[PDB]
């Protein structure tokens, strides 16, 4: 039960109670609001279920009944460990309801500006996230592109990759180092997924081939041309398809 | 709650009140206006989130709450980290809220007149800035363009420059001096980002080069043609495209 005072005094909540304050009343059940007390609203919990969050904000200093103190502009999600349905304080001003961000198998996406350790928003940063994960978006986030699938590719499948943010010996699955803005292909029996630091480029594919059957071809590195012939192959990382000229 | 002094006295504040003066009212809930005081507005905070930023600029000298001394003309962001919501003062106008200047790894700004040790503007000058660094913009400070993009480039792609201002041994990548005016071309597989000193000129491309194949370039600084043939083939930093005639 929402209420306001109408001038100096206590409520039985037994806070001291300046002119204009707001505060609820926790109490189940028939309530006789005090002389100085005033009537408002009934304020109804937020259902909160495994799939859904309730976002809010402090409107200044005070503290919940969980004990964590919230400071002006500060901004939460109420998980559903904590209440099964919270309740909105007087000074507890709610931004929406936050779906849960479920993933699957095949499924990763990226967050802009993930939250740090420090609780606030790493601006100009971006997290890729995998691995059927399901969880609610912090405050300040959103994806890029809203859950890209996972490119699985077999053997006659290919993707080019570049190196935006330059020097990865690690992370890459061939565990090799690149310089910044350079390509290479990725190929074999299995799925992939972007770093948040290389990016995708274009998909090779697959390029059948016979004995005395091929395709002229170009190293662009060198410009190397030759006629590809016999087996079936993919172009590698650079070469580029080349025009004969009768 | 703002006030105003219509006859000499002490307001409750204990401050010696001079005619026309005006003060806050710092204190929570219902208050009186004494006989003398006269009532204006009450003065909201400014809300202060992590991207958010008040700028304000004294009216006159006087000092804040921190008790940092403010004399007149003087400008100052307001960061999350001194209050989650500053509530401004009669001397204190408030110029405009500053939004956060994020960055991307692949991102960077010059600010023109960056902020010195002084705490003055330093005219005439600029500031390159680069790392996934956010920040507040310092007052007076304004960006080029409004944050460049690194220019990442690969083996095949090469960027000419040239040094708008002279001698540079060190902060250059080939840690190389150069006279005024110079130019030179960079390539590699590497991102770059111009320095505050030198500039971009012009970004030479791949030039694809096979045997029996090749063009004609001029040096002219010698001015010596000469047909380069093969393997593909950028042109270094001062050789221009010459053109045959049959």
């Amino acid at each position: 039960l929402r209420l306001r005072a109408r001038k100096e005094c206590f409520d039985r909540e037994g806070k001291g109670r300046v002119t204009g304050e707001e505060w609820l009343v926790r109490s189940v059940g028939a309530y006789l609001p005090a002389v100085f007390e005033e009537v408002l609203d009934l304020v109804d919990a937020v259902i909160l279920t495994e799939k859904t969050a309730l976002h809010l904000r402090a409107l200044q200093n005070f503290r919940d009944l969980r004990g964590v103190l919230h400071r002006t502009g500060e901004e939460w999600l109420v998980t559903v460990q904590d209440t099964e349905a919270h309740v909105p304080d007087v000074y507890e001003e709610v931004l929406g309801v936050v779906p849960i961000t479920t993933l699957g198998p095949r499924h990763y996406c990226v967050i802009l500006d993930p939250m740090g350790p420090d609780g606030k928003n790493q601006l100009g940063q971006k997290r890729v996230v995998k691995g059927e994960k399901s969880f609610f978006l912090q405050p300040g986030e959103r994806l890029e592109r809203g859950i890209q699938d996972v490119y699985v590719l077999s053997e006659q499948q290919g993707l080019l990759l570049k190196a935006l943010q330059p020097l990865e010996e690690g992370e890459s699955e061939e565990k090799v180092s690149h310089q910044a803005g350079d390509c290479w292909l990725i190929r074999g029996p299995l799925e992939y997924v972007p770093s948040a630091k290389v990016e995708v480029v274009e998909e090779r594919q697959a390029i059948p081939l016979d004995q005395n059957e091929g395709i002229y071809v170009q190293d662009v590195k060198t410009g190397k041309v030759r006629a590809v012939i016999g087996s079936t192959y993919m172009l590698t990382q650079d070469e580029v398809l080349w025009e004969k000229e009768l």
